[PDB]
């Protein structure tokens, strides 16, 4: 149907419809005449799966045959969405199933909505590893993935009586036709126990064995026939566990709860022992799989075939395990053991939010690991020896640099692990990273100046354009080819397209198509009636004080007090959407999502409003929901209090897909803004310099009150109970936090804020200028792919060259 | 190779190859660089379940179409043993299979060792489904079976310094290509809340919800095309469980619980609340099942579209459970309902031992199943105004025949509710059924003398048979053709061959090569060394004081200080094996076990003995198991005390397989010996009469202990620490049962036994009159096919017709 989906032979399309007939009858065991549409989506999923092994099979032989450098990305979170799509794309065999499921009876498109997201992340960390592995695969690069197969990811979001409502996610329930379990590779994890000295060294004894097997999954590149491996570990108690004889049975189930669920909190750290438990799990059996494939190819050479990257300190735990290997089990000096560590690990950080770095207690560390305390001892000492030996008597610096922290409880910093025992350290844009440098790792850039580097983050356009836009993608490929989907920076070609008329046009016809497919969608799945001709406004994230949903709650408030002052001016309709789950323990965040939906009960019930303003909740965002309505935005919010968000990854999404960006000069739209032209971006608000100024002096609240009558207005409003009026009192908390508490200066950029949408309005008047400024954005958004990224890591860590060559098919 | 194993043609061996090596590459993902054994195996368990599917949809959209009377067989257990050559026998591939593999270069006999035993049962309860399931397919009925799915099935029995340690069968582990998961199915069992009077009757309210999730397994018949189903339900938690979430989620366990693990009491009733769930939960979801596929053909023609046969008293909630469904759901009057409830249940009782009936405590059933409660206490007035208007003024009697017992605790008779609520009600041989008139069951057969049948038990002949013994099936099958395979009684033609000496030749060659077989296995496999030429003795069967362990190991003692008093006389070498699990909490069975080790270390190193005498103790006899041992056998044990043993199926085993039978007069033994004439069989001891002639006398064990000098000596022995050198005192609680409180008489059977086993060894030494008698066996033991059993349940139970004609391929 469209070029940019791959052909549709002849050849291929009847084989694709004798091989879905062989799986209904043989896999499935059904006929025709009992199967249902998801019967008819697994068929289809295991036909496109037997394309895959082959190449899968090759690919690994390869890789054993040339002994190239392995890459092993290790994170507690893949935020992987759904496959089927994903692989026809990456197989180029997109039409070709379209048309034989056609010729079936059947639309693909409705079997596709079938399909359970793999929802084993959060949000941004977690969705940069599943774009990684992408780029990572289109590359040829010789890339493992490796986490833990939760048995429940994220939670279902529901929300009842405007509030969040948490719904256990067993994503496994109907099976799960990508994985290939492999019970014969498991592996023994061990917890507990105590350690003893011997005239030959530590001995780590008495322990508790918990067994890890492995699951893989493909990963397969764009068009390359390459196909890349995830394992991801699952929990097995042993068979003579606990072994009265009843309960010893369904004991096994302690054992077992390590890989049952995903900790669904992100930016704020909890030192809960389960969760200590996952992350050791992690990289017990990662660490033996990498070195039983090594020593299938001496530890002087390891780090010559092997890189390990760890994402955030979540598996920093892999420094001394690699260490207690190397020392208690082949029995290495310390000094060579040390060498072949940090040259061997790398250490990427996310955030700078103080509450979200990991510092465990120590006494969990003695009685869960003991011998990994005093590997992380000898660690600290020798490390502040160095210290002391650059910059003698400097005894704060001591204290600060430390490993371990002193106090009420003793806690390790993971953070200050990380920074010891790895030979590169980045953060994820320019802004953070320069951050890192300057504040809260200042002191071991002074130390070690070449360990800091900057990887802006990135996002793979198969799943953010090709897949989800392909409407645009082929507007985009009449023009310049193909090339563009695994060269992102081609897309500069579109900029001599900014005054062709034909292509504005096709750009706005695709934009206007998108929303009234999703317009539809908010209609069929959720009974909601939007108006598709006005502005869509979007800001979908996971909710935090950071990211400020409330500032952007002000606006919406603001709007609709200057309508009912002037019911008869004239003003650009808007439909506002917000969305993302909150962490189930955060209050403040769950009172945010109520004060939502209380404002579009208001809002969307007001005869004199129209259809002029609209609040929209999006009930449970996640991947599958993401790829729906960021094709749709016009308006794409991105308003965090400057220097917080570390990147941002949805901004870069929203870029691609032609909207255009509201928000501040924070994470990665400072690059963003430089690459388009700050003339092609809705900049506002402080910058990083305005918000230290302000903490030095003492933020006050109050004084915004007291000088911005608009805003007044909307707090009186709250406190009052205009958005609650059955429960007048409902929104004190929000109230008080933002007059006496609030961390993230909220009314300080309201005035700026309100002002800068204005512009945004007055724009969008003008539809023909408005879609010049979004073939702008578009055309430079080339920076912003995830292949650029890796490239980057590839070169200046792991120290290995990409390759865009095909394997033989 | 052998004609009984079906044709392997050009065709057919080609087409197997290929289909072998697509499942290797698509469906285990490997080459044959890196395949296991394992993976073979899985690759050619795919490739005969490929053959299965298309008969298996064929069969069951025929009895859609046809609408037969459709038969139920409700079970807690059905020990299925091993799969893949029992299908292939079925389906005639078993020749094909092996060409195909062999010339892959695979050893087809070795991989058949890799799959796991379908352990779902503790003895000949369970296994009697499983034949019975075989039996109903070979005759063309439309039976279903229904369990549930336990995760973990009888332990694996390990022996450690002669105790028997138990291990987690955890068969699952690798997954199980031959059943199929029905997501699709699922459906809600309820369990606590409260019951709520309305205008419009009774309603349950307020309780907690376990979901049952099918999963579906192909039973074929033998070469008829016929595959029919048994669905196995598993527990699974719905997904608003519980739902600090965390916690919730870890919780879900709880509900999953109940299809987690099978309890490993056998004749012993334990009232425990995991076991009553257990019980709840695959009749409620069973019921559903049924009624549902019914509703799919007014409940007046239910009982003509519909059997329920009840496994034991195990799934007597189906009584109760109906009658709800019928009047709280249908809202049909209660006269009505009961008249569709009886006519519709039929139930099998197989003990009489007092301590194996299943009586629940009152307050359980209040707390878990409060509705139910309130239905058996209506049935149960119901029924005892009709005892008291047939019997007027006997109180004693009503006292005697409540399904409601009186005492300490309040109990629940279930073995009164299964009789009260059945059409019909058997018993398991013919003895037994006798005892259950007479005693257990007296006052009902008094009052309903047209509800008391007897089924005498039987056992397949495929499995029995031509699978585990394919040289007998086939010196068989040169005389007499192939059609006894699924008639039985065409051994009868064998009678006319006992006087021709190249058919006796035959006999005793298979026999020996089976031996050679099995010796060779024992020293592979566990490393013990025995005398092929010798007499296998054996006794294989689950622990317990009824069964009489203890009298083989008083005969054995006996043997071997005879030896030591005369060590220059001849006697018949022996090597006697005893095999069979303890139930983990008996003590008394753990004791036995360790008895019959203890032997074995004494009179397995005593140098004086030779290789004239060995014990050994078979570790962890199952199906699999049973398979190799039983056609090895020269000597079958069937020995429990008279009336204890309801039946035996292990003793029909022996009999097929080319054994003679030392036993006593009880349970199927007496027709047995009825078959093939008494003078065909060794029988010994007490008859029921003489064990009341006994009881009213009372039992006193010293007159023999002071009679029978030879019994005085082992006793002496086992006090005094003969057998137990470091721990004198060891076997204490043995000898104080034996002399003081010994329930099941073993020394009163003493001195016949011995006696008895004299004639065995001498007709030993005259290996052509030993042979013509075992030929006179399995001439003779065509009354123990299950399918003539089946056949007598269709037509005298269920109300249907078998038949033998096939289906179209
Ligand atoms: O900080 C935690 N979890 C985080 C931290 C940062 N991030 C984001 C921030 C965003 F700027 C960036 O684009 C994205 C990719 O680099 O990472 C995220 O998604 N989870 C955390 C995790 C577990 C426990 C406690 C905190
Ligand atoms: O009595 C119990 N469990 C039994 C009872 C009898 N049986 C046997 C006895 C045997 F004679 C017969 O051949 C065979 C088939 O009919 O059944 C058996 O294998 N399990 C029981 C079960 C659960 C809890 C408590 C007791």
């Amino acid at each position: 149907q469209i070029s940019v989906r791959g052909l549709a032979g002849v050849e291929n399309v009847t084989e694709l419809k004798k091989n879905f007939n062989r799986h209904l009858h043989f896999t499935l065991v059904k006929d025709r005449n009992v199967a249902t549409p998801r019967d008819y989506y697994f068929a289809l999923a295991h036909t496109v799966r037997d394309h895959l092994v082959g190449r899968w099979i090759r690919t690994q032989q390869h890789y054993y045959e040339k002994d190239p450098k392995r890459i092993y990305y290790l994170s507690l979170e893949f935020y992987m969405g759904r496959t089927l799509q994903n692989t026809m794309v990456n197989l180029a065999l997109e039409n070709a199933c379209d048309e034989a499921t056609y010729q079936l009876g059947l639309d693909m498109e409705e079997l596709e909505e079938i399909e359970e997201d793999a929802g084993l992340g959060n949000g941004g960390l977690g969705r940069l590893a599943a774009c990684f592995l992408d780029s990572m695969a289109t590359l040829g690069l010789a890339a493992y993935g490796y986490g833990i197969r939760y048995e429940f990811g994220i939670f279902n979001q529901k929300i009842c009586g405007g509030w969040q409502m948490e719904e256990a996610d067993d994503w496994l329930r109907y099976g799960n036709p990508w994985e290939k379990a492999r019970p014969e590779f498991t592996l023994p994890v061990h917890f507990y126990g105590r350690v003893e000295h011997t005239s030959q060294g530590a001995k780590w004894v008495d322990t508790q064995v918990v067994l890890a097997m492995p699951y893989d999954t493909p990963v397969p590149g764009y068009r390359n026939n390459v196909v890349n491996t995830m394992r991801l570990w699952s929990a097995k108690a042993p068979n003579d566990f606990n072994l009265g004889y009843i309960q010893a049975v369904l004991d096994r189930n302690l054992a077992e709860n390590i890989s049952r669920v995903l900790y669904p909190n992100d930016n704020f750290f909890e030192g809960k022992e389960l969760r200590l438990k996952q992350e050791y799990f992690v990289v017990a059996a990662t660490l033996q799989d990498i070195i039983r494939r090594f020593k299938s190819s001496n530890f002087d050479a390891f780090p010559d075939k092997v890189a390990i990257q760890l994402n955030d300190t979540h598996p920093s735990l892999a420094i001394p395990e690699l260490m207690r290997v190397l020392v208690d089990l082949e029995r290495l000096d310390w000094d060579k053991a040390w060498e072949v560590t940090v040259k061997t690990c790398a250490y990427t950080n996310h955030t700078v939010l103080p509450e979200a770095l990991e510092r465990w207690p120590v006494h969990l560390l003695e009685t869960l690991l003991p011998r990994h305390l005093q590997i992380i001892y000898e660690i600290n000492q020798r490390f502040l020896n160095r210290v002391a030996a650059a910059f003698p008597g400097d005894v704060d610096r001591l204290r600060r640099m430390s490993l371990v922290e002193e106090g009420a409880v003793k806690r390790i910093n993971m953070a200050h692990l990380c920074i010891a025992g790895s030979h590169a350290v980045n953060g994820v844009a320019r802004i953070h990273s320069e951050i890192l440098k300057k504040t809260i790792f200042k002191d071991f850039y002074e130390l070690e100046p070449h360990k800091f580097q900057n990887k802006t983050n990135g996002i793979t356009p198969r799943r953010w354009l090709v897949l989800c836009n392909p409407g645009l993608a082929e507007i985009i490929a009449e023009r310049i080819g193909e090339e563009y989907i695994s060269d992102l920076d081609q897309l500069r070609k579109l900029l001599s397209y900014v005054d062709d008329e034909a292509f504005i046009r096709d750009v706005a016809k695709v934009k206007q198509e998108n929303k009234l497919k999703f317009a539809a969608y908010l209609e069929r799945e959720y009974k909601v009636h939007i108006n598709p001709n006005s502005l869509f406004d979007v800001q979908v994230k996971r909710i935090h004080e950071y990211k400020r949903q409330l500032l952007n709650c002000l606006h919406v408030i603001t709007l609709y007090n200057r309508i009912k002052k002037e019911p008869n001016k004239f003003v650009v309709p808007r439909t506002v959407m917000i969305g993302g789950k909150a962490a189930p323990g955060y209050h403040m965040a769950k009172m945010i999502i109520k004060l939502i939906t209380a404002i579009g009960d208001v809002v969307n019930h007001d005869p004199v409003v129209g259809d002029r303003l609209r609040v929209i909740f999006l009930e449970n965002y996640r991947v599958s929901l993401a790829e729906k309505v960021i094709p749709a935005a016009d308006l794409s919010e991105q308003i965090s209090t400057a220097g917080t968000e570390a990147s941002g990854t949805g901004n870069m999404k929203f870029m691609l897909n032609g909207a255009l960006t509201i928000g501040t000069m924070d994470g990665a739209n400072v690059e963003m803004a430089e690459e388009a032209g700050e003339e092609n971006f809705f900049i506002f608000g402080m910058r990083v310099e305005d918000v230290d100024r302000l903490d030095q002096r003492g933020y006050n609240a109050q004084e915004y009150y007291d000088r911005i009558p608009e805003l007044r207005q909307i707090i009186e409003q709250l406190s009052s109970g205009f958005f609650s009026p059955k429960q007048p009192d409902l929104f004190k908390d929000i109230v008080n936090m933002l007059m006496h508490h609030d961390r993230f200066k909220v009314f300080a950029d309201y005035e700026e804020y309100v002002k800068c949408q204005e512009r945004v309005s007055a724009l969008y008047k003008n539809p023909r200028e408005w879609t010049r400024m979004v073939i702008r954005n578009i055309a430079t958004s080339g920076k912003f792919s995830s292949d650029r990224t890796i490239a980057q890591y590839a070169r200046e860590i792991w120290g290995v060259e990409p390759s865009r060559q095909r394997l033989p098919a």
